[PDB]
């Protein structure tokens, strides 16, 4: 049986994954968590899989541990695969040429993705795919969601008769995250493709102690070669296995496929040979112009792997004459890309007919790949036929991309409706486009097709969704640049970007703004939108869809409004249908709540249909005047770069404009201003007792605290109201705390904590306050920050202190970045930042936007991005760079001591020498060297000049995640906490990997629900604290901001300073724990987290052991009993309470016993009087000692192995008994 | 399963030659590292001796609820619980929410009643 | 100075990598582990680098470790070596990119090893180097052990001045572990060949508080693409 | 004697090393069956997956 | 029928035994972030660590597994860092059986230990 | 009459400095490759040389 299903590509395939296999070991990762999300649900559900069984999955630390769980499934006999991609299919290259070596039926669903070498990218292209093209894995590509599904099958069924293992790949997001109208097939169909006979066989050669064997022998070079080609026989047998089931799947859908498929002119002279979504693009662009009597064809690939010349030549027409491969990847150095060469060797081992062969790279990174550049592609062949070309960008560098003329012709389907939608995060928009997509499909005899472009954003970011329909297939697998209906759902974008480019003349675009009348509207809208609203005779209809959303009663959410908008307007459906079928949809959603909440959702359709009336705009509108310029203070880089990215105009910034290692500065941030925050808070200086906890707070450093003299508040706002500092060293100073109400996100945390009974901190609507605001904003922005008036490292004296991390893309309130923050007040000016992968590296270093900065001495964090598995091993790294280098400097110094140095220059040097790891002194006598040696470029002082960055001590710094540090990265955390060296190691635990989706990681607590945690977490919190605290001399400590700021600066204080491995864990609130009251209650929460006795704070200073003194120290008190309040207000645990209330009852019991349980062992760890010493180091002196030196019996084997340059000597090899028991035997045979 | 050191690890340590070695070419780090290692036995015995006399240990249980059913941690949040980002996309993913730029519920609810008109 | 001398092809290399390195992380691994060891043995013994230093280096728990460590230390402005093989090396894919992506000076020298597939082995060929031609690596073959020496001399100096990370590897066992009779040069030699004007550049571009930059952003498909052409002019 | 009580019914990941040296270098295998034809199902993936290859013989 | 398939499913009826061995190399260095989690999934398998305090196999290099004063290779003058303990970072689970063994000591606890572990 | 072409620098892959090896009176090639890559059409250093004479395009 069929079924006509409306998904994408990630549902799509994971729907035959879940059918085909018993076992899965997955790793999140973007974007195939969805896959790996999708089985663990439906199998929780109930799902049975074609044995009539529920998938058994697992979640492993990484991709390297779920490929590694795969080969003994398969190894054991289980039908296995698992989803992954990029980075995580990198880590899984070993067990593949175990799992191929070993003939295993596995298969690998994998989404490409982008390989990080400059720059991370969580988006599609073949780079990855291509990485792992000689690990003897088979490769079948997909072009599109319904080959998703097809080809997926395929590769099951393959695999099962070929015992060569499979990797169905497809375009991560272009095809992964493309919602299209599809057919599948039944659990059924598919298990009666299966070959019974070579099941059978998998299951009988499998491992098992009843008729074992032995694997992953080690060979010499006798046997090696001859064993490594003893699989050949099923290597050429696998491609008729595969072409069998494409023709089996066939007698069962109808869709056919071959290894290679032709498409276009029987006598096409220009061919174009292409692999994945691309492929859907030419072929449409082909279908146009070969209409149009050109003379052009395409070969799609199917079968990467083998690569079978034979079906190559089957679907080349004779008639090309020039055939152009087109490689979605880049290996810096070959002489070609991998399709391109494999391709080569095609034509010259036929060793007959050669012509003229292109090659061009193109998508990378999910790169827009237009039939304008599909056009030009066919043009080059027929003109310059320029090699090794690149398509979609400005290659301005080296010239190597091709000339687009981006006034092709549209060539989607007749008939077909082109939809685009403007809305903001949160504002239903998607969720809107997406039910307008089920709705149709499921209801109409039209295609459907979904697409759309996020934010990095993660607060109040713009989502431009894209729809297609129409009675003929769609296959635009890109954008829509000619749309037929354009919605702008937040009047906010209509004065910030282009919303109406390439918009049919003729088109409609409904807009959302209370701008009802002419006046607001000329007011409001720009003249270029005016402008072409007339000349193209746009067909504009406006809605106050707020304010109508507010008369029914729908608290003004406008998401059900303009939904109404498309149904009416986008003319895809007979009014009379569409707005009809629309109200079947309201009952079918909601009714969560009684036909009240129905009653306000079906009026707000009504009412909308009737406003929805078309905004009689005067002609005058064609030629109205363009505004002037007057664009703030700014750079030339955050104007040439930065604004036309953040702009969405990035697409047009040529190859140039970039830094070749991927490089960007700091400070980036600091001209956003973005105000998309709805609510700010307002200072009260009748209240403010002077605290500075609400800068302290604030997740992106939105809160300005001033201190400065009326000598500097002259030229200042009347209303920028100070008061007069108090305490001791401040008293003629003026106090005031500055909202920045422009980069503030609206999270309430500040005015939430703010101590004063009458609050000293309000919120207020953002443009009530912002007029005022924004002004002193730029005055107190210019007033010196007094950092030698308090203790750096105290409370009220950090916030005078400059935040080098300010206005982040994190999400408001989140409960990282306050940390973070207040941590570069402290060290800010001399530290390096290892960040690991995850939201720490998303919301500091999304291109192009970066929250680090410097100082007045341009001194910032010195931030980097390796990958997500080596953040520890990277910042390991800097570490040892520094040393290698500060040493090498005191070394010269040295030098230049017993040199003829003057006096004052040996002082310095003699004391620098001194305190070379004290960051005062050592920047104490730093400096003054500076000033000594400037000037200087000759001889040993010369070099010593050179070297004023190694002057004063580093901080090395490592940020991570609980998902790094807990799992991918523990292993690496682990060993250089072991390496007993100076570095600090910050770990934000949001017990949950979050920008992810929010799986479980083993720092995800009992009884929490997280993906993968489907039912609450049924194993405790790993401890990674008490793990570390093993070690003796690793200095280890748990903070809460919420619960004790103080005790947070004492921490980095002992922390930091400590002259070895360092370990923070910071709790940290995060939106996928779901606070019932908001992030806004974070800190409280966090306050709460401690005292409930849930998240205990403590201190293990090895130091405090070298004097005598207990080195654990207990920060925290006992359990106060509001632990089932605690996680009862947090939706990550209330969530179990309402769908299995019994068994959360249970969980959240054993979890308070947990914690009961664990702090009295806290506390007794506290009250011992034996613990580990601690010992710094001392000793060292050159000189080196084998372990074999003088030893009596040999130490080594023969093995080719311990073989050594210096090794070979005689020794006993103990085959002649004991010393004792030889010297016996000698005296048992006297003779 | 075993007693108090017997005080016989400098025997122990100097009868295998990966120590040996080492006090034969570097006699001063090798005494110091040697009485480092006997006082780390010494201490991690009574560190391990606690433990099979403490009142308090870690409580266990097989495996068990679970179950049919499965539930999403977004359910029923009162606030959005996804961000805006492509990574946190998902099918069923999209719907309105409040995105904590409101601010706090007892914040926006007074600052509605502190409105009103 | 000219200078005969009996040696195996590791020895031969890590001479030279000694002397033109200043950090190493290092992960065990046959048959490339006679060249890390020499390596931290004199630098104990207190060996001089071209710089007059001794060698820093630091064992990991892996070579995943090691190349994370290694990619680190050459972000930081510091010359680095490492030294593995076989299933070594496919643990260093990653970084590779990295290393490779951020046009870092590194200098990786492997004993070609087979891969474990059907069945393990210890033993020299060209399935791991080749694994990682598309990581963005110079490849730098020496085809005996007077090679091992030249090349990974020239992989050293060659990388320093494009800032393109150099991959030296060699025959493991049939060249690693074949001794001859050749002719090294004094680390003097080596050192009078670098470019200082590069490696003061290196010092430069390279990571540190005192005049910050960020590497390693997350770019979306507006300019990723772009930024990946970016380098085709050292390459 | 870990195979004197549990040979007959046990499965092995075994992380590479001398353990997987002397268990599996070709042509010699130690591990043997007993008078049933029951023995150790021996096998060496990685060298760095040893737990989670076994664990995928769980599963 | 059933019968047919259960009949075929018979080196399945008894119960097995997984085990995973592997050197001190393995456990408390490169493959320690894997044993780690698999121990954590609270599933039943068999760890068996023949610890070596060495990479042997490889020549006898250090490893988080080497006691301090221990000279091997990357040790030249001793290890300067503790023996890393991995037992007491397992202990902390709960869930998971621990414990060490040297036959040399006694038959009876090593049997005693495998009888109880699996 | 034989020969052969040691190639000291595999990537980058320098089609120049390749031929400037390759004897004019060269009729017949065979490239060798210490590797496998199953289902690959070629090995590596083979592939590599091929589009070096598709291009040279004599
Ligand atoms: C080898 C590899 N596998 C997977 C990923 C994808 N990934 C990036 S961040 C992340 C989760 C973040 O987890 P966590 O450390 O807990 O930090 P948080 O986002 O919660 O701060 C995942 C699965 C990757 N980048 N590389
Ligand atoms: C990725 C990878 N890195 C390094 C090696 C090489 N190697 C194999 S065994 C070994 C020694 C570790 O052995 P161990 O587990 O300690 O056991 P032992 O031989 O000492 O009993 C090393 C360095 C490998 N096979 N794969
Ligand atoms: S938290 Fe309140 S009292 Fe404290 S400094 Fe801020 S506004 Fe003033
Ligand atoms: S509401 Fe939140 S983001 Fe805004 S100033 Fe206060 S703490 Fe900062
Ligand atoms: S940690 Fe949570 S609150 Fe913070 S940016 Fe990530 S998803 Fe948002
Ligand atoms: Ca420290
Ligand atoms: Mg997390
Ligand atoms: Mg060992």
């Amino acid at each position: 049986g069929k079924k006509m299903m409306t998904t994408d590509g990630n549902t799509a395939t994971a729907h035959v994954a879940y059918a085909m296999s018993e076992v899965a070991a997955i790793y999140p990762i973007t974007p195939s968590s969805t896959m790996g999300e999708e089985a663990d649900d439906w199998a929780a559900q109930g799902r049975k899989n074609i044995f009539g069984q529920t998938l058994t999955i697992r979640e492993m630390q990484s991709e390297a541990g779920a490929a590694g769980a795969v080969h003994g499934a398969l190894a054991a006999g289980a039908l296995t695969t698992t989803f992954t991609a990029s980075q995580g299919l990198l880590l899984m290259i070993p067990n593949m040429y175990k799992i191929s070596g070993e003939l295993l039926p596995g298969v690998f669903h994998v989404t490409a993705r982008a390989i990080a070498a400059h720059a991370l990218s969580i988006f599609g292209d073949h780079q990855d795919i291509y990485a792992a093209r000689q690990t003897g894995f088979a490769m079948l590509a997909s072009s599109s969601v319904q080959e998703a599904h097809d080809m997926a099958l395929v590769a099951h069924l393959a695999a099962i008769e070929s015992n060569v293992p499979f990797m169905h790949f497809f375009d991560g997001f272009r095809t992964s995250h493309e919602i299209q109208k599809i057919e599948v097939l039944d659990y059924a169909d598919m298990a009666s493709l299966v070959n019974q006979k070579a099941l059978a066989e998998f299951r009988a050669k499998s491992m098992n102690p009843e008729h074992p064997h032995v694997r992953g022998t080690a060979q010499n070079p006798d046997i090696y070669f001859q064993g490594r080609e003893a699989a050949n026989p099923y290597y050429l047998k696998v491609p008729g296995i595969v072409a069998e089931y494409m023709q089996k799947v066939a007698s069962l859908t109808g869709r056919s496929y071959k290894l290679f498929d032709y498409v276009g002119a029987p006598d096409a002279e220009r061919v174009i040979v292409s692999m994945g979504s691309s492929c859907e693009t030419i072929e449409e662009v082909i279908n146009h112009l070969a209409a149009k009597g050109e003379k052009i064809g395409l070969i799609k690939v199917r079968l990467y792997r083998p690569f079978v010349s034979e079906a190559f030549f089957a679907a080349l027409p004779a008639s090309a004459k020039v055939i152009t491969v087109l490689d979605r990847t880049k290996e810096p150095g070959a002489p070609g890309d991998p399709l391109y060469l494999d391709v080569c060797s095609a034509f010259v081992e036929r060793g007959e007919a050669m012509p003229k062969i292109l090659a061009g790279r193109y998508g990378l990174g999910s790169k827009e790949f237009s039939p304008a550049m599909v056009k030009s592609v066919y043009d080059n062949m027929s003109g310059a036929k320029k090699n090794h070309f690149t398509v979609g960008i400005e290659d301005d560098v080296t010239g190597t991309s091709l000339p687009v003329d981006n006034a092709f012709a549209d060539t989607t389907p007749k008939g077909t409706i082109q939809c685009q939608f403007w809305g903001l995060g949160a504002d239903g928009t998607v969720g809107a486009n997406k039910q307008a997509i089920k709705i149709i499909g499921d209801n109409t005899d039209l295609f459907a097709q979904g697409y759309f472009s996020y934010d990095s954003k993660k607060s109040g970011g713009i989502t431009i969704s894209h729809l297609r329909f129409g009675e003929k297939p769609i296959q635009s697998t890109y954008l829509v640049n000619r749309a037929d209906y354009v919605a702008c759902h937040n009047p906010a974008y209509v004065g910030i970007y282009d919303i109406l480019e390439g918009i049919k003349d003729g088109g409609t675009f409904v807009l959302n703004s209370p701008w009802s009348s002419l006046e607001d509207m000329d007011k409001h809208l720009p003249s270029g939108i005016k402008r072409t609203i007339a000349n193209k005779k746009l067909k504009f209809y406006n809605i106050d869809a707020v304010k109508i959303a507010t008369d029914v009663g729908l608290g003004g959410r406008i998401n059900m409004i303009m939904q109404t908008a498309f149904f009416k307007l986008a003319g895809v459906l007979p009014f009379e249908k569409a707005v009809d079928l629309l109200k079947k949809s309201i009952h079918k959603a909601y009714g969560k709540k009684g036909e009240k909440i129905v009653k306000m959702n079906t009026d707000a359709v009504d009412q909308a249909v009737t406003s929805l009336q078309e905004f009689k705009y005067p002609d005058s509108w064609k030629d109205a005047p363009a505004e002037t310029k007057a664009e703030p203070m700014t750079n030339e880089f955050f104007k040439n770069v930065v604004k036309p990215i953040l702009t969405q105009q990035g697409d047009k910034l040529p190859v140039s404009a970039f830094e070749a290692d991927g490089r960007f500065p700091l400070g980036t941030s600091q001209f956003e201003k973005r105000g998309v925050a709805i609510n700010v808070p307002q200072w009260v200086p009748e209240n403010c007792i002077q605290c500075n906890q609400c800068a302290f707070v604030c997740p992106h450093s939105a809160i300005l605290p001033v201190l400065a003299k009326e000598e500097e508040l002259v030229g200042a706002p009347a209303n920028f109201t100070a008061l007069e500092a108090k305490g001791k060293e401040l008293k003629g100073y003026k106090f005031r705390i500055q909202i920045n109400t422009l980069d503030c996100m609206g999270c309430g945390n500040c005015a939430d904590i703010c101590p004063p009974k009458e609050k000293a901190l309000v919120m207020q609507p953002l443009d009530t306050q912002r007029d005022a605001q924004v002004p002193n904003l730029e005055y107190a922005a210019r007033i010196p920050v007094k950092s030698e008036v308090l203790p750096r490292d105290s409370l009220k004296g950090s916030q005078f202190q400059e935040p080098l991390m300010e206005f982040s893309g994190a999400c408001s309130g989140c409960g990282e970045t306050p940390y973070v923050r207040v941590i570069t007040q402290l060290f800010g000016e001399r530290m390096f930042i290892a960040n690991a992968t995850g939201c720490s590296s998303i919301w500091g270093a999304s291109a192009p936007s970066m929250p680090y900065k410097t100082n007045r001495l341009g001194q910032g964090p010195a931030w980097g991005n390796s990958l997500f598995e080596d953040a520890a091993e990277y910042g390991f790294g800097m570490n040892m760079s520094m040393f290698a280098r500060r040493t090498h400097l005191a070394d010269l110094a040295a030098k230049a001591l017993e040199s003829d140095a003057s006096g004052d220059v040996k002082e310095a040097l003699q004391g620098w020498l001194a305190g070379k790891n004290d960051p005062i002194k050592s920047k104490e006598y730093g400096d003054k060297l500076k000033k000594l040696l400037a000037g200087q470029k000759d001889g040993l002082l010369g070099q010593i000049a050179a070297m004023s960055d190694l002057y004063t001590k580093k901080s090395v710094w490592i940020f991570g995640g609980d998902g790094w540090a807990y799992d991918i990265g523990y292993g690496g955390l682990d060993h250089v906490l072991a390496s007993g060296e100076d570095v600090n190691v910050f770990v934000m635990d949001t017990e949950v990997y979050s920008n992810t989706g929010g799986q479980s990681s083993k720092a995800t607590p009992t009884g929490a629900v997280a993906k993968f945690a489907a039912a609450g977490k049924r194993t405790g919190k790993k401890d990674l604290a008490r793990m570390v605290m093993t070690y003796g001399y690793v200095y280890v400590a748990t903070v809460s901001m919420g619960y004790s700021k103080q005790q947070f600066l004492k921490v980095l204080k002992e922390a930091e300073s400590f002259p070895g491995p360092s370990l923070v864990i910071a709790y940290a609130t995060c939106i996928n724990q779901g606070l019932r009251k908001g992030m806004g209650k974070s800190q409280d929460v966090m306050n709460t987290a401690v005292k409930s006795g849930y998240w205990p704070l403590f201190r293990y200073d090895p130091r405090l052991a070298a004097q005598g003194k207990n080195p654990f120290q207990l920060d925290s008190k006992a359990p106060d009993g509001s632990v089932e309040e605690f996680l009862m207000a947090q939706n990550r645990f209330a969530v179990l309470d309402r769908s299995f209330p019994e068994d959360a009852k249970r969980l959240r019991a054993q979890v308070a016993h947990e914690l009961d349980v664990r702090f009295k062992e806290l506390e007794h760890m506290a009250a011992t009087n034996i613990f580990e010493s601690f010992a710094p180091a001392g000793g060292k002196a050159d000189g080196s000692v084998d372990f074999g030196e003088g030893a009596e019996f040999c130490t080594r084997d023969d093995t080719p192995m311990m073989a050594r340059p210096d090794s070979g000597e005689a020794c006993d090899q103990n085959r002649a008994g004991t010393s004792e028991q030889q010297g016996d035997l000698s005296k048992r045979t006297k003779k």
